[PDB]
Formats: structure tokens, sequence, C-alpha cells
């Protein structure tokens, strides 16, 4: 579901792909 070590945007959350491209750790933040 992700390419890991990538960086990317979910809603205006941020995101950075996991090892096993199955997970990823997210910085959440509001959008406009």
């Amino acid at each position: 579901s992700c390419e890991p070590g990538r960086t990317f945007r979910d809603r205006c959350n941020t995101c950075k792909c996991g090892a096993d491209g199955r997970s990823a750790a997210c910085t959440l933040r509001a959008c406009p």
C-alpha cells in the first residue's frame, strides 16, 4: 500500500512509508 521510505501526503497529513511497504508513521494536521 506504500513505497518503503517514501514521504507522502494523506489528506493534509504527512506520512513516511515503513520498510515493509505495509506500514507508515503519520504527522496529523487539518486541511483548509
